[PDB]
């Protein structure tokens, strides 16, 4: 069974468009559902083959309710606030995600202006995200960012979900959150410093020796073994995106897995503590303005409504 | 020549155009950066060549430039026009600087932005921030094909420097920029064909229609202009789509070098007041002007030394 | 069970080659499709990973008869000509074919050159054909052309024989045809007319909606549904070609398929028409001066001989 | 003051070679087509960048040039004169216009001799047409490297360019085009060693053979001509392959830029008819001419002015 | 599956090969090192994609095995087998690990060579450190291309992964390594004719040798074996040149994966030692073997837990 | 007049450096070779084009100068100046010739070294054989970026290119080279904040520090000297790591192009010597010159003869 553009190669552009439904639009959303698989192309298919354009189509707990005849997936629900001694990880509005990603930004534009197109009046937007990745792979700290991401089979594993729940096997379990940084802050410190808080090495992106790495560097509190004994995995992309004016600096953060057991557990160690540890370091320099969760269907599910 | 700011740039798919004004005080703050301008450029680019290709190009206001030098000002040097039209105008908005940032990538524009208005907290007040892209095949927003009469080689060399008609400003130039907001949903009420007589060329193989069929009232009908000799007139365009899906805003920036605005501003007076052949460009029907700014980007040596 | 190059890559370039057996000359065809296989590594290895060169090789239904004993692939026949109300469809000569695509024009040659080195003697050109991408994957008549092929698994299942045939799995059934654009005519509609023709968006490439589309355009007489609902889709890969010279402007095209059986119903849609279109309104701009059929066999059938 | 044509093209993957005559009574319409071809070059050319490196060459014959102007005449212009040697013959073809178009892409030549020829359709007649193609590693036919010694940057401009010494046509250049085929059932006879004893390079490594054992009638050998300015005499070429396999066809097509055809002319001389110690080029013996043209390739703003 | 190490590779253009020797008590130091080899190849490649193609393959002496790990041992590992034929020998000498880094460019193979020899310093001594690079048309050092008829895809899977035979090790893979020096002096001395002959492919065009004509003592004639399963038997190469012009020392750097080594070593007695019809591979008359050394490449899995 | 040879060069990524004395009687075939070095630049580099970007420039010792040609010096022309210092010395080693050879890709370099050494073997010595490459953000062993201030365009013809002071070679340049060892143990034992004092930029965003701030005895301080009337004195360089990680030899090799040599000896004695500010350039304490050498790069016309 044949699941949307999860796995992509690395894109160095995206458009994250979060909208939530008008009452009266779920026909219009029917309608754009079914057809998005061929917008895809329509865009994607006169700039072979430097394009990579792929979209991801993901819906929220509410808005599957209205919109769909039976089932549910198992793992979806409405994101769940964490209230925690210091940082707090917001809930926000969020019935439908366009993860575009391609490697120039018009091509998402062109995407996004077809689909939004079909959608003008069903819907209301929330939030508009245009990002672009630095010339080598790093986000607004200034760290090399997705170094850990899995490949291959791991990847087709950690992501998917499979016999688990198999009338939605293929489909996925994405995660959203918008984060504005203190830059000031955080510039503030010196390399060494910004190292303990993230618990890899700045320029060389090497992993700092077990007995060095802090307990609360956000690399230590996102290595999470299971029940399994084995490594839990995610699927990230992180985003850079801002406005210089504005003093807007920010990391958009997306995670695919094949339960959200694994990425809510990840969010749980950063926002509210271990065993050894008050909160993750980053989040004394990174404030969560979004969150929302989504199922991501298998493409087979879209493309016959 | 005097060395010029990076104005003559090739084929660059993403800019950030970005425009202040000097608040009160900031005089000193911004002499310092301009000094350095030349140097960021290079540190922000240099590890990326030659992929980058960015470049700055910094230019200043009229108001502004009495508030920073003492001396000579640059002969064509004034506020922006307001053009109080029947039908449309073109209005005139406040910008002390202005920073053409342009490159390949955005990051790039990005990480350079942000080491300017860095080192400007405190002296400045942004009045206008645009990230634009080029659409794959040089497209603009409108769908048509957007830079193709633009000089090249010795020919844009001789009409967007100043030489020696202000000898003392030469390597500079006269960069006048437009934010234009369209109504596409309009827009897309042409068939092609008309939408060729708007624009006068042809839409998908971007060739320029015949003499005897232009309309009066085409844009580049009004935006060809003749010298005195009957030689063209010409300026340098690069032109960028930007905008934002949610709130249904499609634009083109515009942004036009030329040795002397006298050229620049002629273009604009057929546009937005006729000819007696022209009630106005029809282009105009679907876009709205929303800033207006005069700027002078000195040859670089001038900032190097102070 | 491994087949031929007949999923390849998007390409720039392609040679078209059809030639006829001469008497005597079947021994040193069979020794040229051994090695067949083995020149498209000699020549094409060097040019990697850029390279792209693919070369599949196929045969007429008369040819494998002369060539071949026993059993003969199920679906195996001559073209069928198509004498319609209007227009109509030939049938040209063709032994063999090779379709030989790759990112330079070159590569194709230098593989053509060295095929036809083996076989200048034991046969005679009927057809030969150089290709090119036009821009951004437009072909003559100036519209986007590939949008709608299939693409991994749903191309693997619809090109490639397999339980149905059990004998010559692997392998597929190509057809071709040159056509010949009278654009004098074509140049003379409007876009609105020329859309009305195709049934898509010349400029933006997406399908018109179901509510404005001709039932005489391309688009719909070349849509299928089968007695289970599902779609019959083919894989094709037309490259324009000519010459300024001599006014010639054309499409050359071609078709695989697991069973002629579909490639066959689409082109009696287009020639003779249904009960609500006359013909395919792409016929009155287009002229076929060739037609030809082949089986194109898995690869360990032609190294094993 | 004057801008050349795209005589200097960097090496380009791809061309089209497009040589016609005029009929009767179409001298207007190619002047109405000669004025508009830079802009049609922009047209096709300038959504394609920066990749496309589209250029168009546009050279006129000695019998045109007298039925489309009258006026001065360049200097060097007059029909390419037949050489009838012991063996070969070069002989002498039809050709009043040339068209050398190039770029990266095969479909950017083609659209934009679309666009020439349907403009002319009517007024003149195709004598040939050449689509040419790079083989691997800037090798032609027989399998060497060909451009390897054709002068680049400055000392281009000097050898390929009308200057002081015809002051009226300075920019202009002598293009002189050759169709050559090949019997490689022949060549492929050879050894490489007795191959690279036809070239006088090595055809693996692409070295010059040394003096010490060069053949006199080799290729390079008969090529390689001094002056009575003691210097060298270059010229550029642009060799192309071409051909087709189903018509045991495969071809070198020749073109030939230099300041003066006296030079170009002198090479062939020597090809053709030998030296006092050598009897012909020994390339001939696998290369038959079957064209044979001379063109003015003038200054760009001249065709502009029409 | 298991996950295997990176040894069906892309084509790189780069490599670095490091062999080196455990010292005495260096057991536990390589051990860390093993469990974290896979997570540095991304630290350092990770940042460079997608151009980079950094890949590492870690191999593993007979000797230093049972040093390091016990538990089983693969079935088919062995100390390298010394062949002192009629007229040449294969040597062997010494070597623990094996580092085989590939990439695009060198400067990616020598950072991460750095970080592992980086955490070995103390615990190992080198033995082997070369540095390849391919030439632009993947030719070697004697000028043939080198790589072609290389498996690839699910035939390759097939050829070099070790997997229900010694399900233990499933995903492994045995690699072979010699350092070759040529007497290219002696090489360059005979017609390409006769070096077509030595290797069994055309010097130029790459294509196979005519059964008719291809030698019995050519290096394709020797070096195609048929097993019991009728079946042709591969393994997988990715010769590097190397050298050094100082020290006229010109080199090609072997090394072949196999399923199991009873394939490769076949290989090398035919070489060496000789077939009924055939002394010895032409090809070792201009080459010299000067290392020789078998290591298990493991699955990647059983890397990470230790 | 004159065609130079090619020193203003893009920025490449391979580099090798060949240093060479001329043997006893060997006077003969240099000559020979330096003729037609030229020619074998484009033998090698023509078939690569345009990725290849091949170049060798090719330069001449004092002593040897005087060897092989009468007539003129070039002004500037003389053995490397010896610096012994209060800490570090500069030290002076053997060369008469030099090939600078760069490309894209080290198998041009080698291929084009072996025709040059090919047609010296008997006549020379081989001193320095040096395979450089450049990191692939720019980055020298130190792990900084490397070439960020050079002049470029007019600045450096201006800056690197013998004019009207010495007509007679006008189009040549001078060349010094330097062969360092770094002590990576040391370097790496530094926190970022100060290696930074040692260079004078910012490491990861390789920013000047500003002029309150930078040390007098950080290595762009030294090297920034102006001239009588105060316009800034410029250098070109291309240094290029090299190393050998068997050998713990890790290293930058040294290559600065002037139209002076004054000007390069200037830049030296700043560093090794020192100035009332500074000891000596913060640089050496972790860089050990370990060769010296000056040459003069004749415009390639001269060569042609
Ligand atoms: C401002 C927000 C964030 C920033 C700037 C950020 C940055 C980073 C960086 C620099 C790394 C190290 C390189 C790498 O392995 O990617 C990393 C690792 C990681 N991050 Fe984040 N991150 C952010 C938010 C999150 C969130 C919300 C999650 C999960 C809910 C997450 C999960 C992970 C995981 C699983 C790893 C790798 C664990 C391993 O190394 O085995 N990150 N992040
Ligand atoms: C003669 C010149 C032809 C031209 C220029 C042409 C061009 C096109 C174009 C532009 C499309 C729409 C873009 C796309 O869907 O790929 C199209 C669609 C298609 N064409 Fe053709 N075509 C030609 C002949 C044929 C023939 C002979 C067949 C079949 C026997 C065929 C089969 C199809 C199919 C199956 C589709 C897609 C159906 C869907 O939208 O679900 N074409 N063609
Ligand atoms: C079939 C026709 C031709 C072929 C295949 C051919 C091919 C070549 C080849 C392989 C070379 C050696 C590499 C290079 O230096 O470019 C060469 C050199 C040259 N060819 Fe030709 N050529 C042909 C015709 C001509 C003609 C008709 C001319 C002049 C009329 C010409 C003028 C030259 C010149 C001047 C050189 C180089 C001299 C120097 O070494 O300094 N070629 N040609
Ligand atoms: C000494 C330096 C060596 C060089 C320079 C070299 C070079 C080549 C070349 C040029 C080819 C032909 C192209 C190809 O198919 O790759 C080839 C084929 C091959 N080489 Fe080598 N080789 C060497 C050593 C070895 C060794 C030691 C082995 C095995 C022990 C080996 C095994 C093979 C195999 C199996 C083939 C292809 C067989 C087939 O045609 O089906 N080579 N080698
Ligand atoms: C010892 C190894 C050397 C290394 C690793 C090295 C590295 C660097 C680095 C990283 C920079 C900053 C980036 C740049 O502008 O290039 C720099 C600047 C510079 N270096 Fe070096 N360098 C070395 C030796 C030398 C030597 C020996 C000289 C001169 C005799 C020299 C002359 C310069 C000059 C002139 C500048 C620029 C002045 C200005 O900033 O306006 N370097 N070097």
């Amino acid at each position: 069974p044949e699941p949307q553009m999860v796995l992509s190669p690395l894109t160095s552009a995206a458009i994250f468009l979060v909208v939530t439904i008008d009452s009266g639009g779920e026909d219009t959303v029917r309608d754009l559902l079914s057809d998005v698989a061929s917008l895809e192309r329509a865009v994607g298919f006169r700039a072979q083959p430097d394009g990579r354009l792929s979209c991801v189509t993901g819906i929220g707990s509410e808005a599957w309710d209205r919109l769909f005849s039976g089932a549910r997936p198992a793992g979806l629900h409405p994101f769940r606030e964490l209230d925690g001694p210091v940082h707090r990880a917001v809930a926000t509005p969020g019935d439908l995600l366009f993860h575009i990603r391609a490697s120039r930004l018009d091509l998402c534009f062109a995407l996004a202006t077809e689909i939004m197109g079909r959608l003008r009046g069903a819907v209301t937007p929330q939030d508009e995200v245009h990002g672009f990745k630095y010339f080598d792979e790093r986000d607004m700290l200034g760290f090399v960012d997705g170094t850990e991401n899995p490949t291959g089979a791991a990847a087709r594993r950690a992501v998917l979900v499979g016999a688990e729940d198999p009338a939605f096997a293929g489909g996925s379990y994405a995660v959203v959150q918008k984060y504005l940084h203190d830059i000031d802050a955080w510039e503030g410190l010196s390399v060494e410093a910004q190292e303990r808080v993230i618990g890899r090495r700045k320029m060389t992106d090497v992993e700092l020796s077990d007995d060095v790495k802090p307990a609360d560097s956000h690399v230590a509190l996102t290595s999470v073994t299971g029940p399994d004994g084995s490594d839990l995995e995610i699927l990230r992309d992180n985003m850079p995106f801002g406005s210089v004016g504005r003093e807007e600096f920010g990391t958009y953060f997306i995670g695919y897995a094949r339960t959200p057991e694994v990425t809510e557990t990840m969010l749980e160690r950063m926002f509210l503590g271990t065993a050894s540890a008050p909160h993750d370091r980053i989040l004394d320099f990174s404030t969560a303005v979004t969150g929302s969760l989504f199922f991501t269907p298998a493409a087979d599910f879209l493309e016959d409504l």
